[PDB]
């Protein structure tokens, strides 16, 4: 699935991504718009072996199971491909973790060099929250 960035928002918000840990809701969103481009599907091969999947792009050396990365940890308890769903569930439990781990949304180089010290709150302007 390939969400609208309207679409995204309020599916995050559901799951409880509105300042969690402190990062309003345009963090997320324009993380996952950089990450993913809002695609569901999303998978990039990084340099290292290891492989980031989903909205949120979230790494197999650490938090997922793909079969494929030597070194796996498997923090989140859950197969990469269940990121990859049209339902975000398992993507935002294993965010919430990830932005636990010390270092904030740091964790999303993306978000770091694209959205960290931006305007994020334009991208939840005009969507139904």
């Amino acid at each position: 699935k390939v969400f609208g960035r309207c679409e995204l928002a309020a599916a995050m918000k559901r799951h409880g991504l509105d300042n969690y840990r402190g990062y309003s809701l345009g963090n997320w969103v324009c993380a996952a718009k950089f990450e993913s481009n809002f695609n569901t599907q999303a998978t990039n091969r990084n340099t290292d072996g290891s492989t980031d999947y989903g909205i949120l792009q979230i790494n197999s050396r650490w938090w997922c199971n793909d079969g494929r990365t030597p070194g796996s940890r498997n923090l989140c308890n859950i197969p990469c491909s269940a990121l990859l769903s049209s339902d975000i569930t398992a993507s935002v439990n294993c965010a919430k973790k990830i932005v636990s781990d010390g270092n904030g949304m740091n964790a999303w180089v993306a978000w770091r060099n694209r959205c960290k010290g931006t305007d994020v709150q334009a991208w939840i302007r005009g969507c139904r929250l």
